[PDB]
């Protein structure tokens, strides 16, 4: 059903749905693991399927359809503890590349492509442990889709051979995030 922002189970699958309360955003949590998100001339808004908690090797399936109009991105979004970071495994966007500004760390192929691996220090900002200083992972895929498999230990690895060293996995989704823009999209997490 259509909800507003908050975070639980349904039909199975952990969701979290948020906006900056700008308007514009609709989401909607559909059977099994799937969820719609439609929005237009949105805020900045985040919402997607997936577990609670995630683990560091787990091969998430997607598929659905994804129609961005303008800055928006589609990934598996999640979050750790101790050490806390925010990590993001890019799998298509629209007008913007998220990487931008961030610092380039190295590749890793996977899935069917390369991705480029990126890191970004975000300081007093908000997390799931409230306001804090922590760093952004970025895996960025260069052959954009919005469907398949992602094998999330790849990712990981590929990143701990990089310095990063995730602790205690707390949620991980498939998520879909917006940013001022409009669009569609219609995906389903198992």
């Amino acid at each position: 059903q259509t909800i507003q922002p908050g975070t639980g189970y349904n039909n199975g699958y952990f969701y979290s749905y948020w906006n900056d309360g700008h308007g514009g955003v609709t989401y909607t949590n559909g059977p099994g693991g799937q969820f719609s998100v439609n929005w237009s001339n949105s805020g900045n808004f985040v919402g997607g399927k997936g577990w609670q908690p995630g683990t560091k090797n787990k091969v998430i399936n997607f598929s659905g359809s994804y129609n961005p109009n303008g800055n928006s991105y589609l990934s598996v979004y999640g979050w750790s503890r101790n050490p806390l970071i925010e990590y993001y495994i890019v799998e298509n966007f629209g007008t913007y590349n998220p990487s931008t500004g961030a610092t380039k760390l190295g590749e890793v192929t996977s899935d069917g492509s390369v991705y480029d691996i990126y890191r970004t220090q975000r300081v007093n900002q908000p997390s799931i442990i409230g306001t804090a200083t922590f760093y952004q992972y970025w895996s960025v895929r260069r052959n954009h889709r919005s469907s398949g498999s992602v094998n999330t230990a790849n990712h990981f690895n590929a990143w701990a051979q990089q310095g990063l060293t995730l602790g205690t996995m707390d949620y991980q989704i498939v998520a879909v995030e917006g940013y001022f823009s409009s669009g569609s999209a219609s995906i389903t997490v198992s």
